[PDB]
DNA sequence: GGCGACCCGGCGCCCGCTACGGAGTCAACTACGGGTAGGGGGTATCGGGCAACGCGGCACTGAACACCGTTGTCATGTGCCTTG
């Protein structure tokens, strides 16, 4: 939960370079783990509810 | 000396189903004694295979009577002829 100085400037037409594919992905893989924990967490809650 | 944090234990859980891999593993010994269990051996008991022989309808046995039907049969009554 920080931010880069340097924003990817690119747009997914123009296709982004390696680091800032790289920068992309770190943020992504972290998405996905909050998806996967947000649903059982969802799924509990509606047990006890 | 009850409050107090804090500390610690101790516990409680941790979406849904299908469908989707195998793998399986380290250190005694003998002597006895019985008893059960197996085997064959022999034996009392139960189960399977055949013609008379139970029946029954009727059928024959007609035999021996019965049931009408029949032409046997008889002694006894009309009609004509002869004589009172």
């Amino acid at each position: 939960n920080e931010t880069i100085p340097r924003p990817i400037k690119a747009s997914f037409r123009e296709g982004l370079s390696v680091l800032e594919y790289f920068i992309s992905t770190h943020g992504a893989r972290k998405g996905l783990a909050d998806t996967a924990l947000r649903t059982a967490d969802s799924g509990y809650l509606t047990r006890r509810l």
